[PDB]
DNA sequence: GTCGG
DNA sequence: GCTGATGCGC
DNA sequence: CCGACCGCGCATCAGC
């Protein structure tokens, strides 16, 4: 927080150039220089003090000076006064709801929380979720909370095979002291790169969660990937906990290492880790690590035992997981 | 919007 | 039904 | 300049 109000003004610009612009790498240029800055151990004195860092450019430096000086930026204050873009960048804050769906009700005058209530019809199943826990969803998981919850999931998932291993990442596995949602990593021996020897390994998990109504809701579900919502059971005369953003991904026992790594995040982190790996000639996902080849085609997976030996591979010194929160 | 070649 | 492009989210 | 910007699972759609 060192740098609070330049890194709320960046990721306002990113937010906006994302919703309404409809400008990605706009908005990914925000978030990175947002990002750099946050990470900056020093309060920025000056716009040319942040230009010195990579991501930092003209346009941002100008606009840290305009900050500085002001307190404020006189673009995001017209943008906050202009309706539309209030509205859509208000309604892509619903889970399902995108910045294309958000000009889109924009435009047939569905603006507010009221609009999306009434109109219920014209949503689908996961914007019709996302707009049932809006609040909900707004709210930061203690990790408190997310120690219990990971005792359920855990134990539930060993009830339905003991060779399940389930593992919880995000910012959870990161050290954060809270986290927006949960993140589930799932293995299981008979689901490998080499087969798939048992079909519902993930419908098991779920199943089992739903059974002991742990999992509430489901916003979309597949062979290896659900995105769904849970809740921690509450005691007698107690107000029952919010409901929770829930992912579970299943990956093949034998890429792990590589599965971790991406649900580990941060999602700047993958995103400039993959680009240096690219850089260093290699390609990363959630799977494996492989070359490129003089072609610029992927290779063959390489090996890997470790999170380290992907970093080995790109030459990167090892990074905990506490310290990849870009 | 920023960067490297 | 399929394939592929697009939206959305991790 | 000017091209590059990470990589992918699921839901939905158009075109066949
Ligand atoms: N490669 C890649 N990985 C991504 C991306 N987005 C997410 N991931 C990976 C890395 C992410 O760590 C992981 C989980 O996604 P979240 O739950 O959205 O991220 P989080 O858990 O870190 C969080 F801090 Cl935003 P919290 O949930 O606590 O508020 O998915 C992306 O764009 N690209
Ligand atoms: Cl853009
Ligand atoms: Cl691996
Ligand atoms: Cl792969
Ligand atoms: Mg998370
Ligand atoms: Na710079
Ligand atoms: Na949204
Ligand atoms: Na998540």
């Amino acid at each position: 927080t060192l740098n609070g109000g330049i890194t709320d003004m960046l990721t306002e610009l990113a937010n906006f150039e994302k919703n309404v612009s409809q400008a990605i790498h706009k908005y990914n240029a925000y978030r990175k220089a947002a990002s750099v800055i946050a990470k900056y151990p020093h309060k920025i004195k000056s716009g040319a003090e942040a230009k010195k860092l990579p991501g930092v450019g003209t346009k941002i430096a100008e606009k840290i000076d305009e900050f500085l000086a002001t307190g404020k930026l006189r673009k995001l204050e017209k943008i906050r006064q202009d309706d539309t873009s209030s509205s859509i960048n208000f309604l892509t804050r619903v889970s399902g709801i995108g910045p294309s769906a958000a000009r889109k009700f924009v435009d047939e005058g569905i603006k507010t929380l009221e609009d999306l209530r009434k109109n219920e019809d014209k949503l689908n199943h996961h914007q019709r979720i996302g707009l049932k826990y809006f609040g909900d969803f707004e709210k930061r998981i203690p990790r408190e909370e997310m120690l219990q919850m990971q005792d359920i999931v855990l134990n539930e998932v060993k009830k339905v095979d003991s060779e399940y291993i389930a593992t919880v990442c995000g910012s959870f596995r990161r050290g954060a002291e809270s986290s927006g949602d949960m993140d589930v990593l799932l293995t299981h021996p008979s689901f490998t790169s080499e087969s798939t020897k048992q079909p519902k390994l993930l419908h098991q998990v779920v199943e089992q969660l739903q059974k002991v109504h742990f999992i509430t809701d489901t916003l979309s579900k597949g062979e290896t990937k659900f995105m769904g919502v849970c809740q921690l059971p509450s005691k007698n005369d107690e107000k029952e906990y919010p409901h929770r953003r829930i992912d579970i991904r299943l990956i093949p026992k034998d890429q792990y290492y590589c599965g971790v790594l991406y649900f580990t995040g941060s999602d700047i982190f993958n995103k400039n880790m993959r680009a240096h790996a690219l850089e260093k000639g290699f390609t990363i996902n959630e799977y494996t690590i492989r070359p490129l080849g003089v072609t610029g085609v992927a290779g063959e997976p390489l090996p890997v035992d470790s999170e380290k030996d992907i970093f080995d591979y790109i030459q990167w010194k090892y990074r905990e997981p506490k310290d990849r929160s870009e």
